[PDB]
């Protein structure tokens, strides 16, 4: 009954799916003894901090890493294959509970989120009122026509053959 910290911007998704900003020391706990994770998406093209490996190989937890561009260009892209790519990390129930995180889960964690809704066939209107409430204040029309012009049809055929449609809750 102590008192433990999520970290910021943490929010379900559906089912076994969170987001979060990046984890720090105090949110450790809360990622082992309530959340119980099973593996960790990041979207950082950076090295991951020898300290967050430590407690990764403290509980078995499977780090992934789909390196996504923070901006490295001006303003800005992120390709395709990189968000099937993190789609078949966290729809597959063998890495369930997952955590998909980025430097503050705002544009690259909320742009596979919002694919990741354009999976459970939503309306884009509560994709994109999602996506800017957990990116407010700095919330990017880039990733919205990013959520909007991806298809996914490819990961439609593997969640299909895999079984891994419908999301459940």
């Amino acid at each position: 009954n102590k008192e433990v910290i999520p970290p910021e911007n943490f929010s379900h998704v559906v089912g076994e799916i969170y987001r979060s900003s990046f984890p720090r020391q105090e949110n450790f706990s809360f990622l082992h003894e309530r959340l119980k994770l099973k593996s960790i998406l990041v979207l950082i093209p950076e090295e991951y901090p020898q300290e967050n490996l430590n407690f990764l190989k403290l509980t078995g937890i499977k780090l992934y890493q789909v390196g996504m561009s923070g901006n490295k260009e001006p303003f800005v892209n992120i390709p395709s294959h990189l968000l099937t790519k993190a789609l078949e990390i966290v729809l597959n129930p063998a890495n369930q509970p997952i955590l998909i995180h980025s430097n503050r889960g705002k544009h690259r964690t909320g742009c596979l989120i919002g694919c990741i809704r354009k999976l459970q066939n939503w309306s884009l209107t509560m994709i994109f009122d999602e996506y800017r409430r957990f990116a407010f204040p700095k919330a990017r029309a880039l990733d919205q026509q990013f959520i909007e012009m991806y298809d996914d049809d490819e990961i439609k055929r593997i969640a299909s053959k895999n079984n891994w449609l419908p999301l459940q809750w």
